[PDB]
């Protein structure tokens, strides 16, 4: 009886967790808050606020949201990426282990909804915040979906530009969506600036993708480690198939395939990416363009400090 | 210029997501799906709403969350636990990849969540039942970050008898508990009685108590894949706990250091099975207390759990 005592004791109860034991279980999300960039995400918030006007408190609650989205949504795709570092660091999972980095980044996705309901006391607002919440990260993890998908199956699919930048608007334009529709629905406060925000994503992503193979020319070209079909990489495959560069198109794959960290093979890739396909001007141009397009907004069909961002956008 | 057009048209519309495109990512799920036990997370919805009374379209979307969140949790819970199979199938992250298979678990928890924006319309409501679904997966991801904590850093942690139960209430309650406080949320019913959480969170306990029994007795009588985990299942615990303190160190290290083994080794995982059979009788004493907790509800005549 006095079993069934401790047992009628436990079960009229809530659950017990300690602060302890919520130590424990938080360290690979302590581990990647280790992190820089985070200034920077604050600084296009802040920014976007000129425009938006939320009271500080409430900014800052916007802000913890997106952090612990955003740093959860990397543990993950790290996992996903089976990358070594980020951010000049080891990667979570390599310490602690993939399962406890999953379960951790997931408990951050479910800590971030939570807060959700400190931005409003009024109840239509507070499912219009959950709304976007669950629109725009039912998003992310579609485009994050293809991206692995064309991946993982290659050659299966062979994505073609217009598919690249589908994917992008869901995975990237996901999260920079999701801020600015809360900032938009919580301001007491002219035309939406979320054509403007997924123009800032696309740019973001080509961007990131292009200076990962850029700048090993001149990091570690991780992404052909990964055999990600991105910008550069999708723009050749296609212009090989196009122009009927058989064999190009063909070596093009085999290296993504081999998930190499070989450099000289690497080397190899992004040399045919540069004289024989082109891919890094046409993408280093397809980048200018986007950007002249904000740039040249005068008559504001974009546009609502702010280019300086877009300079410094690498470092989100 | 016609570059700059399409730019425009792409980001003044939704991002673009197809029907071909919602069918990859589902692969991983679907190929779950083929799996049992549905007639029976679905029987105990069924059974519970004789006394909740919810009208059946609503009632087939708890279904659908409910079985959303469950089928989700295995898929990542498999790889947490590099489980080669589920239901004698072979696992959908051995065969779609960890990568697809994980997205694809996380992308139909925030499905699921959608579909509770459809259980009701009434503002105060819905509100609630966010908050439940909120509450409860939190609660899952608390014991399973335990369960696994302890798993991934032994020996440095040996929980209790104790310990194992508030983990179990967290990781298993946690489902059984949102889906019972969702009914219980919608019902339209005056005064169903006393809340039937209490009862729902002893199922839970007695549920996760017999998983982790039944994992080594059909394998004591005739795969034991929580040995090769390295779980820290209830006979475990109760084994570590009975060597500790009948001072008996050396069954203690050696248990300790088969789970350690993550072995897949049948005579090795034997040999951890004789000393919990013969050492400490941690098998008849989960039983035991499996036969405890179910007598709890046999003898409740005051209905004190029971309707
Ligand atoms: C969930 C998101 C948006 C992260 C995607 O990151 P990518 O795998 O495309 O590249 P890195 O962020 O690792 O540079
Ligand atoms: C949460 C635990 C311990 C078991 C999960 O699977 P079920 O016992 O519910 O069985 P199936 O849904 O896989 O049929
Ligand atoms: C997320 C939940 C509740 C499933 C936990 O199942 P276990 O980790 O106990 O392992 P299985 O025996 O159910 O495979
Ligand atoms: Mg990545
Ligand atoms: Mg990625
Ligand atoms: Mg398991
Ligand atoms: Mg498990």
């Amino acid at each position: 009886n006095k079993m069934e005592a401790k047992i009628d004791e436990l079960i009229n109860n809530d659950p017990v967790w300690s602060s302890q034991n919520e130590s424990l279980i938080s360290k690979p999300y302590n581990h990647i808050l280790l992190k820089p960039g985070k200034n920077f995400r604050l600084n296009l918030i802040v920014q976007i606020n000129r425009v938006m006007n939320l009271p500080k408190d409430q900014l800052a609650i916007v802000s913890q949201i997106v952090e612990l989205l955003h740093n959860s949504s990397l543990l993950i795709d790290d996992i996903e990426d089976n990358a070594p570092l980020r951010r000049g660091q080891t990667t979570s999972h390599l310490i602690f282990g993939v399962p406890s980095t999953i379960n951790t980044a997931n408990y951050m996705y479910f800590r971030a909804m939570q807060l959700v309901s400190q931005l409003t006391t009024k109840e239509p607002l507070y499912h219009n915040l959950i709304t976007i919440f669950n629109e725009e990260l039912i998003n992310l993890h579609r485009g994050q979906g293809l991206d692995i998908y064309w991946r993982d199956f290659l050659p299966e699919i062979i994505p073609t530009q217009e598919m690249y930048l589908n994917m992008v608007m869901n995975k990237t334009g996901g999260l920079f969506r999701l801020t600015l529709r809360l900032m938009e629905a919580l301001s007491p406060s002219g035309h939406s600036l979320v054509p403007f925000i997924n123009l800032l994503g696309i740019i973001y992503q080509i961007r990131d993708d292009y200076l990962n193979l850029k700048d090993f020319q001149m990091g570690f070209a991780e992404d052909i480690t990964e055999g990600k079909l991105s910008f550069p990489i999708v723009h050749a495959l296609n212009f090989t198939k196009t122009k009927g560069q058989t064999e190009q198109h063909n070596e093009i794959l085999r290296i993504l395939l081999l998930r190499t960290s070989d450099k000289d093979i690497k080397l190899k890739l992004i040399q045919i990416l540069e004289f024989d396909t082109n891919s890094l001007a046409y993408t280093k141009n397809f980048i200018n363009q986007l950007v002249n397009m904000i740039k040249n907004d005068n008559e504001n069909k974009y546009l609502p400090e702010l280019l300086y961002i877009i300079d410094h956008l690498s470092e989100l």
